[PDB]
This record gives C-alpha cells, structure tokens and sequence, in this order.
C-alpha cells in the first residue's frame, strides 16, 4: 500500500502482514531516509554518479511528470507543498555556488518564488558531491567539496543549536523555527552545529576553515531545507483526509513520524514541542490524533519549554527537567 | 606477533603461530600489501587519514628513528628498503605537473640519485586524487578531488588486465612486457591497460574516459604499476635476505599469500604472470624458500611457455588457460 505518494519526505510503503493471527505493520519511508542521507553528500550521490546523464533524459521526456520525477530534476513540484521563505536569497545562492547566471536560475525558483525545499536541498547536496543538475536534464561536473569527502567516513549525525556559557559552547534549546535560519543572509546558521560520529566524535564547526567555510553553510542549509519540506508535508497531511484516513488506526506509524520529527527537534521549535508531547503520551497515539499534536505544536504556548535544561551526552541530545527525562533525541543514520 | 619484513612496505607482515589440539596453525597478516592495493580506491585509501590534522605528520617527521614505515607516510625515499630508477626523470615532472609544484622541491620526492620508493610515489599520487597533497614539509595541502576517485568509491572489486584489438573489438591480451615498461614512452603504454571495477555494476575504467577524467585515469593506472614495481623490488630483495626468509622458510601457508599477492599484478606484469603460473603447476604446496627460486626463474622468458596461452575474461575473473586445463585463475582485488 502506498502512503503519501505525491510527497518527498512522507512517501511511504506499508505492508500489512498476518502471522499466527497477529497483525504486524511494517512501514517503509524511503523518501525520508533518502533526504536525510543528504547529510553525507558523497554517499547521497555515490550510486547516481555512475548511472550517467541518460538517467535525467528519460525522466524529463515522460509526460506524466509526477513529483518523484520532478524531485529527481531538482525542480518545483506541483501537487506537493512548496515554500516562499527567502526565495530571493535562495536563487542567488544557486547562482553563487554554481556560478550560473540569473536568467535560468529562475528555472529552479520561478517568478512565483515557490520552491520545493528538499528539491533545493538535493540540488545543493549533489553539487557538493561534484555533480550539478542543470536546467537542461544533464549532469555537469563541478568541484567536489573537500568537506563532503571528510564526512563520508561518518555514520551518525546529530544537529543541534549552540550558545555561549562564558568561553564555552553549550547546547541551547530551539527557540526559532528552521525557516527563520534562512534569512539575515543565512547568518543564523552560525549558531547551528552537526556532531558527526563513526559509531571519534567530530563537530562540523570544529572542521571550520576558509577553504571549507562555504561547504559548511550549504550542508547546514540542506538540513534546514529538508526540515522545511517536512513541516510542509506534516502541515498538508493534516488537511488531507484522502491519505490520513488510510493510516488512521495504524499506531505503529506514530513512532515513525516521531522518529522523523525527532531529526529536526534540535533545530526547529515546532518539532521540539511536537516530539515533547508525544513522549508525554508514551508514543501510543493513532495517526489522526498525532497530527492535532503537530497542529498545536505550532503555538509557543503548547508546551512549557523554558524550564527545560538540555545537555549533550554520548552523541544523544537530552532535553529533561530536573524531575525526569522529557525527550531523548538520537543521531540519524547516515 | 612475529614480525616479517619490517623494513618493507608491500611485504610488511605479522605472523602468529598457534597450536590447537597439538596441531600448529599459522595466521598470517599482510597489512602493507592490502594497504597499498587499497590505493585502487583513492577516497577509501584516505578516508580515515583525512580526519587527522597536519600535526600527525609533524610527530612522525620529528622522530630521529626515521624508519621505513615513517618514511612511507611522508612519501619520501626510503633507505633500508628497495628503490628504483626507472623513468625517474619523467616521474618527477609528473609530480610537478599534477601538483603544479616547481622543480627545486620536486627533487625532494625524487632526488639527484633518481632513486624513489614506488609505493611512496603511489601514496603521493593516490592522496592527491583524494584531494590531499603531501608536501615536502610535513603538511597536508588541499588539492582538487578527482571526480573519478568519487566515481569509483562505490566499487568493492577491481581487476586490472591488458587489452588489445580483435578487429574493432577489445579483447584481453596476456602480459608480455613488464609493468615497469609501462611507465616509459611518456606513459603511453598505459592505454593498453584496463581495470574492470565491480560491486560484487561492472565498469571498465576506460569506459569512463573523458577529457575531464583523463588525467585521473592515468594516475590511477600508474599507482597500480608503481605498487607492482614495489612488489618486484621486495620480492627480488627477499630472495637474497636470509635474515627474514629463514624465519618463515617452512611456512607453507605463506605461499598462498605470496601467490595471492603476485596474482594481483599477474595480469599486467609478464614476470608476475610466469611466477603465478609456476606455483599453480606445483599445486601451491611449496615451502617459502623454494617459492623465491621460482620467483627468480620467472624473470626469464624461457622459464614457462606462455605463447600458447589464450586468455579470457569470465564473470569478473581473469582466466588464462589453453588446451583442456586452467593454468592460472586470477581473482579481482578487494577494494
Ligand atoms: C555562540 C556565539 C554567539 C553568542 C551566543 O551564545 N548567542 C546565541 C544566540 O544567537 O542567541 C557565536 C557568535 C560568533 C560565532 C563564531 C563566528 O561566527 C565565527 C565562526 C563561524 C562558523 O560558522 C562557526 C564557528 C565560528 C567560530 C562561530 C561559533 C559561534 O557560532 C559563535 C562564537
Ligand atoms: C558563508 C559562505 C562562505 C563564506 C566564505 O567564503 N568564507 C568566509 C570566511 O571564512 O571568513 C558564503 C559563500 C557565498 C555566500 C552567499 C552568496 O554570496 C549569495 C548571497 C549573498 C548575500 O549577501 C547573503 C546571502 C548569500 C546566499 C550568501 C550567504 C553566505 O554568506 C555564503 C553562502
Ligand atoms: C587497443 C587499441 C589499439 C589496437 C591494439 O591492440 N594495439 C596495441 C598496440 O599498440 O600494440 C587502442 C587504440 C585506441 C585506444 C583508445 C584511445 O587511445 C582513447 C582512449 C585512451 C585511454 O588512455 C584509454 C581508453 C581509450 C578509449 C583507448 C582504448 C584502447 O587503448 C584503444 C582502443
Ligand atoms: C594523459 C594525461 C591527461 C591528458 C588530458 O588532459 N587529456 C587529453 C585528452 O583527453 O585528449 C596527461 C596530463 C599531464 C601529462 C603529463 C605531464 O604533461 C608531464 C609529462 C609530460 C611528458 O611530455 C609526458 C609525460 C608526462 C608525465 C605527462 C603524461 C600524460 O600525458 C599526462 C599525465
């Protein structure tokens, strides 16, 4: 069974199975783990770089042109949620990294100023791996970022926000939203850090350098973009009876959505409050009830996060009150 | 464990004899060999070293001990280990061309002696393809990462071999020249070599040829040729090295390893071809001391008759066989 087929992150494939008169739900969320694998760019493109330029040509000529086809082309996706945040600065960021001009930079972000954040993230991630998806359906070779080769030995990644405790960098809880990091000239990304690991621990800002500075910022942006794509599909799924009613009584799907939102719970305030609530209800909530938690999570009043002191322990992001642990975030695979 | 050839790169080994049920069992480790062939996948060769900062090199350089293992890490000429003089002139100007570095300190890789360590050279060029330039001073400098090195980093198996034309059709041909004789004539003899990479998906390295990737193809082939030369140089020296050979003289398990090692270059080097052929004839049950007598005959065209041997490529394996018998089976190299 297909769940959310016209969606980049929420595209799923569930398989109901009856064994010994006990039902078992096995969920597959390939689009999500495909988009998070952008955190290791060389691995994201390691198989596609050998398919050849032919790959793109076949997708473009097909008349159906579904969202999965348009995502592979790093193009705006009709029939799927899109955004407008800092589209002006997003387009000139394409033109800066790829050294391409304005006229056909509009072909990624049109005059509508609407783009698919994950389709944008795919474009920039492939560029860091050395492949530039062009306006025409072609692969063009661009310089491979050193940072992308540095990080390709890592298997675990943990983004989080930081602040100063007096000459010491300490984790701070997400107060802004991920979208609000794309403005002010992307200068809000300096307060984000991804801790890569091999399970040895290496923070991405520890590797900061004049040579690697550009690669650091793009990689952070792609994570922010994948977070926006996630919010946009989570927001749209709520107002989508067609798909939500299909998974309405699949409680196993709540752990997956929680697992997914957990990825951004350290950098997005809405995903922070959303995951907190579901840990309170012990993650045993039917899908339809889950999205009311997603919809309340949009209000600063929904959970009391001010009294929550967070600490970083053994590659896990702990958010906990003195009484008990409220939320454990685990590093995302690849 | 017990150390074998500790002042060598490709042949550095560590053996541990263990007696179980009053039966002795030998466990052999040849780290230097599999470290040098891992250069066939450059990004993987440097995937762990790129995280260590330049301070690493300084710690090894400041040491006055200056052993061969230390000097290999510095991509420097190695005293106390065999070195070569073949096309040293063109090897140095190839350093200066790829790294855009000048002549004066290009001599510091290949001195006025014109002696160099082929594996130290292979390490220098392999690290460059992974984006890191080992400098004359102990420092890591960032150089453009070769696209080809990223292309090949999904592959797990590699099989070098020599090629020829069958009338508009590329066919495998047996090694008639030595690997060294592929570094001369401006390195134009490498156009007859091909490496079939695979994921066991099969991709020949010349299928990926392009103006953008042309340099990367040639450097990767050269490093394989260089690692083969390093192997010959240590194999030649081991024969006249009683100190080490007598320690492992009766270790028949060591014969499979040397055969497994020489098999890697048996497809592009004529000497390694005849050497591996011989040991397959004696069913690979040869004591180490006798093995290196076979290695010494292998240097002569007359030792085995290879002219009647038609070679073919079967499911990613290099078959050399005629009549009704498989004379040599070469398997793809891991990583
Ligand atoms: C954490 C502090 C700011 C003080 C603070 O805690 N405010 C949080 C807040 O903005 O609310 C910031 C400001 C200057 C930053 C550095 C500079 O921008 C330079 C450089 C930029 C790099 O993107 C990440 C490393 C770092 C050293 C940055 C680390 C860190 O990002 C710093 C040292
Ligand atoms: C932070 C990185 C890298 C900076 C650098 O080269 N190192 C400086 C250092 O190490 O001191 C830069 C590279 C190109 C920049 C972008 C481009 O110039 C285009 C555009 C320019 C605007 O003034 C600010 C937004 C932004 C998207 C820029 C954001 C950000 O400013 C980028 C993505
Ligand atoms: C095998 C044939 C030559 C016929 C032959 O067998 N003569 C051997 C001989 O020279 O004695 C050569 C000539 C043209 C070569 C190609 C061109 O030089 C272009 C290009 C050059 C690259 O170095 C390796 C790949 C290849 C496609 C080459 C593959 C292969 O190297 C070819 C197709
Ligand atoms: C074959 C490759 C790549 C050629 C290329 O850019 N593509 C051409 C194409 O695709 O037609 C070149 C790049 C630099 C060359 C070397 C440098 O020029 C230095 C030096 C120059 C000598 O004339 C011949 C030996 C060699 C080592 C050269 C061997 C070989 O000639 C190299 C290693």
């Amino acid at each position: 069974q297909q769940v959310c087929p016209n969606y980049v992150m929420l595209r799923s494939s569930v398989t109901t199975k009856v064994v010994r008169n006990v039902v078992e739900y096995q969920i597959r969320t390939g689009g999500f783990f495909s988009c998070l694998a952008m955190l290791r760019p060389l691995q994201y493109a390691k198989r596609e770089r050998l398919l050849g330029q032919r790959n793109l040509e076949r997708i473009s000529t097909r008349d159906i042109l579904q969202t999965r086809d348009l995502h592979s082309l790093c193009m705006p996706t009709p029939d799927a949620p899109m955004s407008n945040h800092q589209a002006s600065t997003m387009r000139e960021l394409i033109c800066s990294y790829f050294k391409v001009d304005h006229a056909d930079g509009l072909k990624y972000i049109p005059m509508d100023e609407r783009y698919s954040p994950s389709s944008l993230a795919r474009l920039f991630t492939m560029g860091m791996a050395g492949l530039h998806i062009t306006t025409e359906p072609s692969y063009k070779r661009v310089p491979i970022m050193h940072l992308a080769a540095d990080l390709d030995c890592m298997t675990l990644a943990l983004p989080y926000m930081i602040t100063l405790d007096g000459d010491t960098v300490v984790p701070v809880a997400p107060t802004l939203s991920a979208e609000q990091l794309l403005d002010d000239g992307l200068k809000g990304l300096a307060c984000m850090d991804i801790s890569y690991g091999c399970e040895s621990s290496r923070c991405i800002n520890e590797l900061y350098c004049e040579e690697t500075a550009e690669a650091i910022c793009v990689l952070k942006t792609c994570l922010v973009l994948n977070c926006m794509q996630f919010k946009l599909e989570m927001d749209d799924l709520a107002h989508n009876a067609a798909e939500l009613d299909k998974i309405q009584m699949m409680i196993p799907f709540s752990e997956r959505v929680f697992r997914m939102a957990s990825s951004f719970a350290t950098i997005d305030a809405q995903c922070f409050r959303f995951c907190v609530m579901m840990k309170d209800k012990n993650l045993k909530i039917d899908m339809r009830e889950t999205t009311r938690l997603w919809t309340r999570s949009a209000s600063d009043d929904s959970v009391a996060t001010s009294s929550l002191s967070i600490s970083l322990d053994r590659g896990r992001w702990v958010a906990a009150d003195a009484s008990d642990a409220r939320l454990l975030v685990f590093p995302i695979r690849v």
